[PDB]
């Protein structure tokens, strides 16, 4: 059977735009692992709006996995190493705009910028959007805050012990 | 309804090696495949079946083979529904549609024992090289050197990673555009 | 017998020449309630011919010599490997045939329907082939005559054949429509013949 | 009364891979090397018609299905002890085996090693299957050889007086199985000849 | 060396127009490639008027002939004996070499494709013999790959060819086209290897 | 030893009435049909590379001065053998069937057809040079000769060729059909002749 996948959702507020955070993370950790997102044995699969759970619990789970298709049977169990939430959950966040960045009643226009300085970890380019100046993510069951930029190292990081570990675990048996 | 799958039948005398060679190819055609193996009773209901890629039919011996031409069918099939992509089966020392290769296993004098056997203990044990296509380790029944196995209608001698690469390729090939067809239907 | 109603489709690999064919022979053989026989590359018997209406001839290029024979009027006892199976007639009512890029009236003839394979460009992968698992995708409505649910490859969005001597176009559904008209149409005649001596 | 082994490659590949082009092509230019000439032998060989000791004999498509007799033609050729092969004429009846250099080729997977097998891989002095690189590659993945066959406008060998795709690796490749090192035609010429004048030297320091 | 030449041979029994066929095969060949035909006499014993044209022919091959055929159909140079000092030195290098002989080891391998031929039975006298008048007479329609008017010395009506390995059947055409395609085959090849050293 | 001497056509324009598109597509359609390619030599040229004896070979913008191009396109049109310059010491004797040139006493004899291009008014811009974004959406209907599918270069409709001599209008398609017949002229010759004998 299969390691655990890590998995992040994201619990919000309509308005705080979380697609435009579970997009910017997947393709982030679909890129370090050379690969794309699932919305073909994909690493990342995006969930949004989530309610459902029958289908989730079924996914981030260790047992083998094999879900439905349109055509019939076609090599498909599900392996896929990430799972990314918007609303098991190795991390579970609270999404929260800077009211700095917030329009008159998030406003992704000012918040969707390239800061000049590019001190990212896991972006080519950096923005507000990563450089936490315009979104912050916050663990509930810990009080650590994120940016975009850093839950997707910490996700990186905690998928790497964990298969490490799993995987040597696993041939103990 | 399905793609046939691909069957492999390995005939054999007795201390030839043919479940030593059946159990090791199923199962690296299911660790490609990332699934497991079943292994069909002799004599064979179908408890324990859970969609694995691959099921082993050993000592086909008829009660054995009214169930193999149902389970190596175009149709489907409800067993006492079969979706294995591969069927490994063995038989006595001497329908054919289904099988796809249908080989006799050789051993190697070298391997053989003075009771002209093979000699399972050192052919198990492992090689120091892995000129190998499905194996991260090679022992004389993957390489050729203790097992080979001569197709009938070819009449040439294949190790088992090569007869290996060989029915994988032989599905890649059902499996590419005949999958999207019947989806269609 | 009623010659056999023969399409091939011409095209490079990759324009997707093979789902076509397989759809086209699929879709007619329900029609008719049968199968398709699929006949092997540089095939030297014909084992598995239990007198579907429908054969396939992928990657034809001792293949017309075959071709020749397969598509007529006059009597073929194809060969088969095991005598449990042999001395039936070929009687398939359509041959679906696929081939290269791109005597020789000897065969001409037989082509009910001369064809050539395009791609949409909005279907054209990177390198310049079809974008095949773009196309297996199904489209939300059916608005076809032959196919209980409709895909790019059906309808006309991925690929579509092309007569050489008429130059109309076609799709997968439509193709079926016009390969089946001209059957009934020869089955038609011969029968209003055979109804008048039997 | 007997011989130095000659040094035996043979190439493993599926048919159309340009497999008989490089053993015509390795043959003649090592041939080329020792001023004399390739002796071909037939397949399913049952005469050496027409063999006048040329320092290379080919020996194309080894281990033909039948029954086994290449690999004791073969285990003859390639051994240090004397060799007289059987002639359909007898103007050339009696000669010697003294070929230096023996080119075999054969398919990609078929096991040719009847019984003593140990000793029969040892004959082989490379061991390597054939490949075509994929700009080379056409439809069906086999070889173009039309196209691998115009000249190349350098001619970096060691071996050739010029070059194309086939003699110096853009369009075929071979890969040595025990040693998993890629060679072209050019390179495992330098190497079977490095081989021979190696074999040569030592004989000669011991006698 | 050279390209051993591909040869084909026809076996029929007298009057099945066996030696028809060779000189027309050969003409034909002889034809494509620019050149003439040399003929060998009947129980040879030289190469009088030898002038490395691209076919030579063989008929009532029955051994002088055979230790004679088996040179030319080869690998290894054959300077073949005249009779007259100042033809004399000449290498044999023909490409093809056509062959008939009688009703009924190691030749065999040499023939790249050993014939019976047949009349087909209209054509047949009135006593198992070829009616050559009537099989020479030409035909209205030239499906032929070869030829500039057709007969049925040519298509299959008249004479066929059948293999004897293959079991195959071919007219005076086609298997003029066999054996040029074998021939094409084995120029190419050692075509590029020559063009290398 | 010598050649049928090619068939040219010359397309005089002003740049920008699709000059460039109409030789490309007139000279790719030629080839297709023979079943070979088009070598494209740069304007002003100097060397040959990458010549192949593909059946058709281009020649854009023919006089650009100081007669560098017109020795070169003499020669290539002529009955004489011809072995052009080779920038990489890369057997190239030039043999293409067809020269398709463009531009802006014995040479004017060479052209077999000597045509001005023409946009139609209906694509003309605004500023006078033809709307290429228009004019290469495909036509729905397929009326051509020599190709798959149609378009208003290939067509009539946008770009049209007339012949200076005769006073002939031509589409890209016309034109092909009319270069082809005649190329297949030339090499009747030789077999008309064998007819009336
Ligand atoms: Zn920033
Ligand atoms: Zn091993
Ligand atoms: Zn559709
Ligand atoms: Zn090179
Ligand atoms: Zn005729
Ligand atoms: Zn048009």
């Amino acid at each position: 059977h299969r390691i655990e996948p890590v998995c992040l959702i994201i619990r919000g507020s309509p308005g705080t735009g979380k697609s435009l955070a579970t997009g910017i993370i997947a393709r982030a950790i679909a890129d370090k692992y050379h690969s794309s997102v699932y919305s073909k044995q994909q690493v990342v699969t995006v969930m949004d709006d989530l309610c459902d759970m029958s289908l989730f619990c079924q996914m981030v789970s260790t047992v083998d996995f094999i879900p439905p298709m349109a055509s019939l049977a076609e090599g498909v169990s599900f392996t896929s190493k990430f799972v990314i939430a918007s609303t098991r959950f190795y991390m579970d966040c609270d999404i929260e705009v800077t009211d700095s960045y917030k329009t008159d009643l998030l406003d992704a226009g000012r918040a969707a910028k390239l800061c000049s300085e590019n001190n990212t970890a896991n972006f080519k380019r950096c923005s507000p959007l990563v450089c936490g100046k315009a979104i912050q993510l916050r663990d509930r069951k810990s009080k650590v805050r994120y940016s975009v930029d850093t839950v997707v190292s910490e996700l990186i990081r905690e998928y790497s012990n964990r298969s490490a570990i799993g995987n040597t675990i696993e041939a103990l048996f």
